[PDB]
């Protein structure tokens, strides 16, 4: 009864190994889009004194560092 | 009578042997589903401040442990 329950433990064990494999491209299709991506929309100026920068920038997405 | 005696005996146990073997295979085959499957369905967030995850996990068996 090797091919009896050998070819069985396979077919159960395969759908665990594709829905964690779909289940892992869903999360990362849902964590790509949500990133988050910053854009400039102010038209920024540079001050020569100090180099203060009074920038103007667009953020769709989550919080990031400069 | 030993050939009357003795195959008889074995095709009398054989029945029992066959049996227990049929029945632990079935109740693996009830095993090995419902076990306990578990995948990711939610795009989890990781905190940096002090590494909370926000997971999402779906699971359609039984209770697993981390």
């Amino acid at each position: 009864l090797s091919g009896a329950v050998t070819a069985l433990i396979l077919v159960i064990a395969s759908v665990i190994i594709a829905l964690v494999v779909v289940g892992f491209a869903f999360g990362l299709f849902g964590a790509f889009t949500g990133q988050g991506t910053v854009t400039q929309v102010g038209t920024a100026t540079l001050s020569a004194s100090t180099g203060t920068l009074k920038v103007t920038l667009k953020n769709t997405g989550a919080t990031t560092q400069v």
